[PDB]
């Protein structure tokens, strides 16, 4: 599923990424609009052979298990399957997992390069 703007905001506050680990909600909106433009779907192999997965492309080395990648940590310890769907519950409980690290969002490359230092409130302007 490709979500509005709008309605993943909506979806993430009710999750309760609004501050979660100090990061207003505008955050996340922003790292899922640079990392996968809000498809659930989206997947990108890595040159390394990992792969990321879904609306937050959590990656298939240490998040979640693919089935295909050599070494996988599986810190999330879940399916990268599960990353899939139009339900973004999985990939927020695995993102407040990775984001409780003391790296925080610097863990999501498009975050760091694209959101970080901008006018996040910007990402939930004019939402319910």
């Amino acid at each position: 599923k490709v979500y509005g703007r709008c309605e993943l905001a909506a979806a993430m506050k009710r999750l309760g990424l609004d501050n979660y680990r100090g990061y207003s909600l505008g955050n996340w909106v922003c790292a899922a609009k640079f990392e996968s433009n809000f498809n659930t779907h989206a997947t990108n192999r890595n040159t390394d052979g990992s792969t990321d997965y879904g609306i937050l492309q959590i990656n298939s080395r240490w998040w979640c298990n693919d089935g295909r990648t050599p070494g996988s940590k599986n810190l999330c310890n879940i399916p990268c399957s599960a990353l899939l769907s139009s339900d973004i519950t999985a990939s927020v409980n695995c993102a407040k997992k990775i984001a409780s690290g003391g790296n925080g969002m610097n863990a999501w490359v498009a975050w760091r390069n694209r959101c970080k230092g901008t006018d996040v409130h910007a990402w939930i302007r004019g939402c319910r």
